[PDB]
């Protein structure tokens, strides 16, 4: 098992059914990696931490990727995401501390820097910094530039230690403050950059072969 044959959102079907749990509709044409499928894509969208399954000698995902308040089971949301039916299928990353701030609007489709980071498609991504909030006002900017992307996102994952920068997310922004699909990201994470929020997406895209 290659990592390149475990992204959790392009998974073969053998390896699929195997998974054992321990306890073109917007082009209208009859093409994935185009593109032109990307931009039709984008102008539509425009308008313990894990769970473990058993197979071929333990694979790990983040229970973070689920939906809390869904009453399907894990096995039923993996077969769902590996269906061409979920093609505008995207998730929000961002990430804020020491006066820097990046974010990007990630699609769960892959492509062709490492292999693995250089297949993440940002369909939109912004970085900044502002010494010392202030950064306030430029980061309510991005939320409202991409409030058509952030009311269809999957999960939105944050990272602000700061408790006045998680503020800056949900105090009179386009996202209210509980939304279940606001979450932190299950693990340590660097500086505020572009290419850090490709490392986040790839720690939590793909599978992790763990010891029972
Ligand atoms: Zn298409």
């Amino acid at each position: 098992l290659k990592k390149n044959d475990l992204y959790i959102f392009d998974l073969s079907e053998q390896l699929l059914n195997s998974l054992k749990l321990m306890s073109c509709s917007v082009c209208q044409m009859s093409h994935y990696q185009t593109d032109y499928h990307l931009m039709n894509v984008k102008r539509n969208l425009r308008g313990s931490p894990y769970i473990y399954f058993k197979s071929k000698y333990v694979l790990a995902i983040y229970k973070s990727l689920f939906n809390k308040r869904s009453l399907s089971n894990p096995n039923e949301a993996l077969t769902f995401w590996n269906s061409q039916e979920n093609p505008m299928a995207i998730s929000a990353l961002f990430m804020v501390g020491g006066g820097h701030f990046a974010g990007a609007i990630v699609s769960h489709q892959r492509l062709n820097e490492t292999l693995i980071e250089q297949a993440v498609n940002f369909l939109e991504h912004k970085t900044f910094h502002r010494y010392t909030s202030a950064l306030k006002t430029d980061i309510q900017g991005v939320l409202k530039d991409w409030e058509p992307y952030l009311s269809k996102c999957d999960n939105i994952f944050i990272r602000a230690r700061n408790v006045s920068d998680k503020k800056i997310f949900t105090d009179n922004t386009v996202l209210n403050k509980g939304d279940e699909r606001i979450k932190s990201f299950p693990f340590t994470t660097n500086r505020p950059t572009v290419l850090e929020l490709k490392k986040a997406w790839c720690e939590l895209s793909y599978l992790k072969i763990l010891p029972k």
